[PDB]
Parts: structure tokens; C-alpha cells; sequence
């Protein structure tokens, strides 16, 4: 039942796509990759079409291609980007050299909702609720985002939010957890919870919480708010050199957040305290945060679903370039679209 394709020049390359997709036009000025908006003649809705770059040039390109298709095929949740379609003009494995991914077309990213102005407390509740609902789902599959920031979060006009990643699945360091920038090495899923705390502060105040000029300055701004490590945290660091280094960027106590977020909802301030903890073993989880009193008007414990298990064992394998290309071809052929 193979569709009829048509060719055109877009982004100075030949795009070849099913006649299903009409009125292609480049969007994002390069910020999303090679992406066009299009009209889906099957549904009457607009979609985003991404063309992958040199997908089987090398073992590293081939494994990156496979990884992104496996992640997108897994994600089935309202608050996470999903795969509407995946296609290739190739009629066989022999001629397989191009991959196209189709998602929802979003309206605006969170920088374009905030625009350096405060949001209302009710609007902040609704946005952060949806990010946490998405993160409960991703974390339940043992997937960590690792680069959450306003540019990777997007809404429609009804303010319905989805999580995406415009980088390489694993630019600015303003949203990065302190353990990552201190090279502490034993990361857990609450690196994403740190990023959510920074984003929530920014929605409430209209300003960046930790706008560091450089790597050193980023850590000094963090430690001025959250303080020098306590005795319980220092006991979990191996190297004398690492313990000296963190203490040399601090020598200062944790501030009370009630003194920093003047005018804010006291439940907002309590939740920010539980997200922005230096010791990642003591940081609140996505599931715990959804039950916090700050989200009473939105929380439904019966509609905060978890993921099917995600087999990540390919990440440990060393395969030949034609093997990664064949595994990718099989995943295109096996795709089942979501319901109309
Ligand atoms: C028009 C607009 C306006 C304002 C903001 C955003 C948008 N906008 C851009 C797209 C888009 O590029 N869609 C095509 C895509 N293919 C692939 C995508 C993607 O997110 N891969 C991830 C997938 C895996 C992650 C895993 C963590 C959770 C999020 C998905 C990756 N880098 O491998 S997104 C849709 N809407």
C-alpha cells in the first residue's frame, strides 16, 4: 500500500515525501534541525516534518538515527512529543539512505509565553503541573532528559504543553544541575527536577534565576542561594581535592527562599525549596511533586500515567554500520500509527 512521493528543493536539499503532506515550508530558522511545517491531508491538521542529516554516514550517525527513532516510537503521553508517522522514499534496504519523522506542530516555546514578564500563579501551576506529569512518565521508563530548558518546552493556544529535545539525545548552562557542573559523576533522574525548579522560578519572576556569565560564575550563583555543602553531603564525596573545590566556591549558608521570592504563593516557595536542594538524594521526585498542595486544582492521581518498559540494552552494543541501518529499517517497517 506504498504511497506516491513528490520531490521539491527545501533548505537547499531535495525533500521527497508522500503526497499526503501538502504546503511544506521551513520553520525555526535552523533551531529545530531541518524541519518544515506541513498540512496533513489525512487529518486536516498541521504537522512538523524533520529530515535526518546523513543518517548512515558512520557508525556514530547510524546509532544516533536508531536511538532517536526508538525514543520517539516509545513516547505515548499527552505531555511528551510523539511520532505521528515515519517514512523513507526507499523501496528496499539496499536503497535506504533517508529518514523523515512527523510530529505535532507546536505554537510557541516557553521563552515566547514569558517574554520577560511574570505569569499569574494559576498559569504557573498549570504549566509546571504538565511538565511534571510528562517527567513522571519519562522517568518511569528509566529515561532522563538531561537538557530541560524553556526552548525544549512548547504549547498550543489552549496552553497544552509537550516536552521535546532539539539537541542530540544523551548550549546554555543556566538550567543545569550543580552535580553535573562539579563532575560528581553519579547522576540521578532529579537532575531534571533541578531544571524544573529553575524554570518555575523564571515563570514566577519573569527573570533567569541563575544567569551565569561562564562555568565558574554559574556555580558561584547557585551556591549563593543553596549554600556550601552540609556535613551529610560532604561525607558522600570521595576526593579531598573535590571537597576543597566545592567549599572554595561557597563558604556561605543557604538563603531562606521566602526572602528571595517576595510576594509569591507560600506553597510555590515550599515546592521551590524541595526542588533546588544541593544533595540530589534529598531532591523531590516528579511523582512526589505532583502530590504537593501547590497543584491541588489540577492533580488527579488516576490520570498521571506511567510508561511501558523501554529496552535500552542497544546502548551497550558495538555493531557494524549495516547492522544499525538494518535495525533502523525494521523499526520504520513495523511502525503502527496512532488512532485518528
Ligand atoms: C513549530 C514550533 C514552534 C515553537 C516550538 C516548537 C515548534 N515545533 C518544532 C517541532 C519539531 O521540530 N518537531 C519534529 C521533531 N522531530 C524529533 C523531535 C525530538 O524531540 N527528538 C528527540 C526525541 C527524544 C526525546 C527524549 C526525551 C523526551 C523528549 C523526546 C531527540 N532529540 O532525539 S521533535 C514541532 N513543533
Amino acid at each position: 500500500e506504498r504511497p506516491t512521493f513528490y520531490r521539491q528543493e527545501l533548505n537547499k536539499t531535495i525533500w521527497e515525501v508522500p503526497e499526503r503532506y501538502q504546503n511544506l515550508s521551513p520553520v525555526g530558522s535552523g533551531a529545530y534541525g531541518s524541519v518544515c511545517a506541513a498540512f496533513d491531508t489525512k487529518t486536516g491538521h498541521r504537522v512538523a516534518v524533520k529530515k535526518l542529516s546523513r543518517p548512515f554516514q558512520s557508525i556514530i550517525h547510524a546509532k544516533r538515527t536508531y536511538r532517536e527513532l526508538r525514543l520517539l516510537k516509545h513516547m505515548k503521553h499527552e505531555n511528551v512529543i510523539g511520532l505521528l508517522d515515519v517514512f523513507t522514499p526507499a523501496r528496499s534496504l539496499e536503497e535506504f539512505n533517508d529518514v523523515y519523522l512527523v510530529t505535532h506542530l507546536m505554537g510557541a516555546d516557553l521563552n515566547n509565553i514569558v517574554k520577560c514578564q511574570k505569569l499569574t500563579d494559576d498559569h504557573v501551576q498549570f504549566l509546571i503541573y504538565q511538565i511534571l506529569r510528562g517527567l513522571k512518565y519519562i522517568h518511569s521508563a528509566d529515561i532522563i532528559h538531561r537538557d530541560l530548558k524553556p526552548s525544549n518546552l512548547a504549547v498550543n493556544e489552549d496552553c497544552e504543553l509537550k516536552i521535546l529535545d532539539f539537541g542530540l539525545a544523551r548550549a546554555t548552562r543556566w538550567y543545569r544541575a550543580p552535580e553535573i557542573m562539579l563532575n560528581w559523576m553519579h547522576y540521578n533522574q532529579t537532575v531534571d527536577i533541578w531544571s524544573v525548579g529553575c524554570i518555575m522560578a523564571e515563570l514566577l519572576t519573569g527573570r533567569t534565576l541563575f544567569p551565569g556569565t561562564d562555568h565558574i560564575d554559574q556555580l558561584k550563583l547557585i551556591l549563593r542561594l543553596v549554600g556550601t555543602p552540609g556535613a551529610e553531603l560532604l561525607k558522600k564525596i570521595s576526593s579531598e581535592s573535590a571537597r576543597n573545590y566545592i567549599q572554595s566556591l561557597a563558604q556561605m549558608p543557604k538563603m531562606n527562599f521566602a526572602n528571595v521570592f517576595i510576594g509569591a504563593n507560600p506553597l510555590a516557595v515550599d515546592l521551590l525549596e524541595k526542588m533546588l536542594v544541593l544533595d540530589s538524594d534529598k531532591r523531590i521526585t516528579a511523582a512526589q511533586a505532583l502530590a504537593h498542595a501547590y497543584f491541588a486544582q489540577y492533580h488527579d492521581p488516576d490520570d498521571e500515567p506511567v510508561a511501558d518498559p523501554y529496552d535500552q540494552s542497544f546502548e551497550s552494543r558495538d555493531l557494524l554500520i549495516d547492522e544499525w541501518k538494518s535495525l533502523t529499517y525494521d523499526e520504520v517497517i513495523s511502525f503502527v500509527p496512532p488512532p485518528l
